[PDB]
């Protein structure tokens, strides 16, 4: 099984002011002259980590890595304000005249996959192929699944927890009743309410638990996460139907793409890589047996670096 290439320090970085109030920060990763790409991290509010650049063949790719709006090392942190999909579009377009790139393979998992097909999707021009991974188009039918009922009966001991702080009229809408909490005047209501949502994500996003889930639970990462995740989907990620980014795979199907897609992914249903592979015949499907959301995961991870390769030679 294929894994991640060494560690490797970025060649560059900084942070890029976006001129309505933030100062993203992106990094320059593996070769100067390589094939050029850029990755999408998933949450929304997720973050890049130093391993996201060991995905990529350090002597054949230019990788552009960056923390989307309000998380990671972008500033101001867990900020609500102008943080919608389209400014994120936006920032990308920003990032790749910087990099002074034409044309970048568009890498994204999870929520990563929904940003990279709104992407994709508005500036088609710019994307040679896409690796995907645990696709995630928003529809209300996936929100329901994994914050209402649906992964909850899967994990009962967990989602009791998820519960516990809301009442039994709030209970009725998870996503309402928390965007109240983490949107409150007080702090340490916030935090609360943050921590039990980050860390209901944190363990079921991986076929078997490991310790790792914990790091889900640390005050400023969760914060971050949980707001603009919230955030994210209470506004149904900002799109005009509910099956907006599926209606509109027309205008990609020409780009080169590789789906690869967990078969016991909790977080996302194997039904959306279906879904998408249905409306996308020229897309390569990968549907890995035993494995859970996480793009670390071993079949998954496999599937990814053989997909990296592949678009590099
Ligand atoms: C509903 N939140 C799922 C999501 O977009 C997500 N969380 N972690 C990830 C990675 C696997 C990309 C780290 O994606």
């Amino acid at each position: 099984l294929r894994g991640l290439y060494p560690p490797l320090a970025a060649y560059d970085s900084g942070w890029l002011d976006t001129g309505d109030g933030h100062r993203i920060y992106w990094e320059l990763s593996g070769n100067p002259n390589g094939k050029p790409a850029v990755f999408i991290h998933g949450g929304p509010g997720g973050g890049i980590s130093p391993h996201h650049r060991q995905l990529f063949d350090p002597e054949r790719y230019k990788v552009l890595l960056f923390d989307q709006r309000g998380c990671g090392r972008s500033r101001p942190h867990a900020s609500l304000d102008n943080n919608t999909t389209w400014h994120l579009v936006a920032d990308i377009e920003r990032l790749r005249e910087m990099a002074g790139v034409e044309q970048w393979l568009v890498f994204g998992g999870s929520w990563g996959s929904t940003l990279a097909l709104a992407y994709a999707q508005t500036h088609p021009e710019r994307v040679s192929e896409m690796v995907l991974r645990g696709i995630f188009t928003l529809r209300k039918q996936r929100l329901h699944w994994y914050y209402q009922d649906g992964a909850s009966r899967f994990f009962p001991e967990k989602w009791e927890r998820v519960l516990s702080i809301l009442s039994d009229d709030e209970r009725k809408d998870v996503i309402a009743a928390y965007r109240q909490r983490l949107t409150s005047a007080d702090p340490q209501v916030q935090l609360e309410a943050a921590k039990l949502w980050s860390v209901w994500e944190g363990e079921t996003v991986t076929l078997l638990p490991s310790r790792e889930s914990a790091s889900f639970g640390e005050d400023d990462f969760a914060l971050a996460f949980a707001r603009i995740e919230n955030h994210y989907f209470t506004h149904l990620g900002f799109l005009e139907s509910d099956d907006q980014l599926l209606r509109n795979v027309p205008l990609i199907r020409h780009i080169p793409a590789v789906i690869v897609h967990g078969r016991y992914d909790m977080a996302c249903q194997v039904q959306n890589a279906w879904d998408l592979a249905k409306a996308w015949p020229e897309a390569e499907l990968h549907i890995v047996e035993g494995a859970g959301h996480s793009y670390d995961e071993p079949g998954i991870l496999h599937q990814l670096m053989i997909a990296t390769d592949r678009f590099a030679g």
